[PDB]
């Protein structure tokens, strides 16, 4: 009741990974949950939408059979649901055993600071040395006109049946996400965005690439759209921009964001610093100002992934508890996947960015194939990569791709990267063949060199 | 005619790579071909293989379509091979019109050395300061009873029809892939080994898996099963092994090794040293024993893949043509895919060669699962992962890898281990989730350590 080495505010991937390490070194642990353990990634995240992937690269590769000669001839969305919803309840049952299996006090229902170093849950008074924040976030619905009759990633995957014609609101990782798997399964896709080009935060070679495999599978994209109200049609409901224009939709999908879950938490009762849009901030060492007072997670405003989230977790899990005091994260070169179709992979910078960061100093590499995958198809989606590389010595500061096998291709370039490979690095390694992955250690002339 | 800056002899993956880059640093090159340009990996090899991977990943994905709520759905071999053959002619046609287009002085037929600096091809006469030999393999077929009643891979390659019941002498790349490949068209396969285990070379794990694997999906094998004969029976083949056991097949593949093409080369008259199995000798920078005379390629006796003699030719060419005098190939730690269903990939040392050359050292990382491809199938086949570490600092010196997507992962962890990566070096990096690949660097406790 104040006895606790550790308190989790929230059961997701940071919360459960700091949990678990602490309880693994014998420290007696406390995890507030109010909803599912696994939180986002488990519930309506990562895992739900893989699994709906698969899905979709199964179907992507009935249609491409006949080509190869494979004779094949649709979707059964409530098998697919079916089938998602039995294999992530077992993960949560995974869970839920887990954590009683580590002697973790589980704490259902809504935490709340009292001060410092206590927290509320439904009457309950909990004092701990150590109080971890990972409450995460919920998507963001705009304070629009009708934004009630769109829904959200979690709605999402709540839908127990396929719509026919989808307008989704946002081009970020989940806008293309769910754009590609709806498509796939032969639903009308329209994405509208903000921007002049999908997947701003991504390499424009990235960015260009998927509008052109978007395109190609039938999507229709309206740029630099911004949604004004939803409104009831004759049967649907209508997108209204700021100019006017009009676009008939069983639904529409905002997917223009997501904003940490710190809103009543009491943070200002324990004096907790918080910024106006609700990340709370960190040292690289998750401190909060509050000695005793750690986030980890979304809410930290840091790389929103999973394994960011359980990484942070872990390690400071091994600072506080296994006297590992100079113990952090490196939040540098992150690799990250966006399950488009086909998926797209980065870590590092993009030129854009490595232009920002570093001076004129970039040298270039970059490539486009369709792959062999679609040698007995008529019009395959191509790949591209990007090598971006700065310095004499061409570090290598990003590297990009979109295509085919993309998403298992970075995870050993991340380790490459992350040791300071350069470009010698890359082509002094033996190519694999034949694949996709060899054009990344074969990229002979930079398009562009210090001076473009 | 004696006016040539180098002769490469053989059009396929290093003569090719040689003469190119020869060409491109303005030299004045020869190239001898026999056969078509491409080599091997174009026609014969990586090239069509993978095609016909691609159908089987494809019927394997139509099978396991309908466990997602995909409502799918059996293989038109004609219709691969159409396709299959006119995808291959467009790269024939590409490297033809490519040494065109480079200036390289092509020359059809057998060449034959007839002096230390001068080749015979159908007659003429050809000398070069520099000859290149990358003559390349062929299938073995040995020289037992009835052996050519079975055909090789490049019979495979051949066949106009799909074999309906097929044996595969040999447990090596060539034939786990075909294997795979027949089998998941719906062919009847068994697998024949001399050793205990499939995929010897490989790491125990990787082994061991794909039995489950092959096993798990219809295919019978026989270890330890040396064929001393081949008969016919009551339609089909049969195979008799030297205890005397018999197994009625519609094709019998031996895929039991590649012997060198350097039986008929004039290598006697050029006084190039040459080893009983055909192998030629070479240094780190390819040099034979005769200066002016290189090898590279299959021909040598190192890792035998495309990719290496390209790169060895490469720098070869940048050696001899470009002052660059200390380039060469570093042959440590080439990466592999071996095209299974679902494939395995690897880079350094399995666990037995590490032990063997780097001693009682080695600090061992495993794990296996059934990755979220087969979530809402009833029985996927097995992932499977091994980090092979040395020293107290756990320098990683091999990864392996038998599993959906191995085909694409290794190649930046090739990079990584080429630079000396530790374990704490995969740790550091943050995993992609979710996918397989993570698993690499997400390994917590070792199921082996140095005792
Ligand atoms: C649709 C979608 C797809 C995604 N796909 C990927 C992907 O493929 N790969 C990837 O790496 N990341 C993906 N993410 C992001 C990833 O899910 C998050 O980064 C990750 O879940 C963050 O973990 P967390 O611990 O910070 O928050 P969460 O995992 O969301 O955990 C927070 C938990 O705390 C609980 N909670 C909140 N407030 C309280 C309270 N005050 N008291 C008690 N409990 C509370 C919540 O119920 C929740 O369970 C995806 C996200 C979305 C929405
Ligand atoms: C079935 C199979 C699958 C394979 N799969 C892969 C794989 O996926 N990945 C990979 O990296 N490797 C693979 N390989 C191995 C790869 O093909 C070889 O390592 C590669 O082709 C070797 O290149 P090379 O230049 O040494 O020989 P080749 O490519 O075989 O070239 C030799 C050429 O020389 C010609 N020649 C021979 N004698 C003479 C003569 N004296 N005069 C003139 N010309 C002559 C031949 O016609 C031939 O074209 C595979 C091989 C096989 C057979
Ligand atoms: N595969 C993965 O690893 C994975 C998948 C999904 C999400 N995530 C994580 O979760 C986060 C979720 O972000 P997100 O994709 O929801 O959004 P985002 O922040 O990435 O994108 C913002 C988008 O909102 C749009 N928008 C905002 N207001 C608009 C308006 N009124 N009209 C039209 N468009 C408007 C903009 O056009 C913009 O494209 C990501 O940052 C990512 O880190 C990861
Ligand atoms: N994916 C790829 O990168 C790829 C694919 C295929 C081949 N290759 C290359 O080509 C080379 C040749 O491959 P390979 O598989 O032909 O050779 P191999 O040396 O790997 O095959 C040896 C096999 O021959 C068998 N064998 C020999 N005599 C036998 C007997 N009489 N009875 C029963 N079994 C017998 C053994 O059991 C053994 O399994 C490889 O070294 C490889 O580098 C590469
Ligand atoms: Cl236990
Ligand atoms: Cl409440
Ligand atoms: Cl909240
Ligand atoms: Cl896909
Ligand atoms: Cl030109
Ligand atoms: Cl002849
Ligand atoms: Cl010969
Ligand atoms: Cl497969
Ligand atoms: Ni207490
Ligand atoms: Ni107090
Ligand atoms: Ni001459
Ligand atoms: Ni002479």
């Amino acid at each position: 009741t104040q006895h606790f080495d550790l308190i989790a505010i929230g059961g997701g991937s940071g919360g459960l990974a700091v949990a678990e390490k602490a309880a693994a070194f014998g420290k007696r642990v406390a995890l507030i949950e109010s909803k599912a353990l696994g939180g986002t990634c488990v519930n309506v995240g990562c895992v739900p939408k893989k699994v709906m992937w698969y899905a979709s690269h199964l179907a992507e590769a009935v249609r491409d059979a006949p080509g190869f000669g494979v004779q094949a001839s649709t979707l059964d969305w409530p098998r697919l649901v079916a089938g998602r919803d039995r294999y992530i309840g077992a993960i949560n049952s995974f869970w839920d055993g887990y954590v009683e299996r580590l002697g973790i006090t589980r704490v259902d229902g809504h935490a709340r600071f009292v001060d410092a170093h206590t927290i509320e849950v439904e009457g309950q008074r909990l004092s701990a040395d150590h109080i971890v924040i990972a409450t995460g976030g919920r998507p963001i619905v705009p304070r629009l006109p009708g934004a009630e009759l769109g829904i959200t990633s979690d709605g999402f995957f709540a839908l127990q049946q396929q719509p026919k014609r989808v307008a989704i609101i946002g081009a970020g990782y989940i806008g293309i996400e769910l754009a590609g798997l709806l498509r796939s399964f032969g639903s009308e896709v329209t994405v509208v965005a903000l921007e002049d080009r999908l997947l701003f935060q991504f390499d424009p070679l990235l960015s260009a690439t998927l509008a052109e495999n978007m395109h190609a599978q039938g999507i229709e994209t309206h740029l630099e759209f911004a949604v004004a109200a939803l409104e009831r049609d004759a049967q649907g409901t209508t997108l209204v921009a700021q100019d006017g224009t009009r676009l008939g939709f069983d639904s529409v999908i905002w997917a223009v964001g997501r904003a940490p879950n710190t809103r009543d938490l009491g943070l200002e009762a324990a004096g907790i610093e918080v910024q106006s849009n609700g990340m709370v901030p960190t040292d690289a060492y998750q401190n909060t100002n509050v000695p005793g007072v750690y986030a980890l997670g979304d809410i930290t405003g840091r790389d929103q992934l999973t394994p960011v989230a359980i990484a942070a977790g872990r390690r400071l899990a091994e600072r506080l508890f296994d006297g590992q005091s100079e113990r952090k994260l490196d939040y540098d070169n992150i690799p990250t996947v966006v399950f488009a179709h086909p998926p797209l992979s980065k870590v590092g910078l993009s030129e854009p960015e490595a232009r920002e960061r570093l001076g004129d100093v970039l040298t270039v590499y970059e490539t486009s194939f369709t792959p062999m995958r679609y040698a007995l198809n008529e019009h395959g989606p191509k790949t591209a990569m990007k090598l971006v590389c700065a310095g004499p010595e061409q570090r290598v500061v990003g590297v990009h791709v979109i295509g085919d096998g993309a998403d298992e291709m970075l995870q050993g370039f991340a380790v490459a990267v992350k040791m300071g490979a350069t470009k010698a690095d890359f082509d002094n390694t033996v190519a694999i063949h034949p694949g996709s992955a060899e054009e990344l250690v074969t990229l002979k002339e930079p398009v562009r060199r210090p001076g473009d």
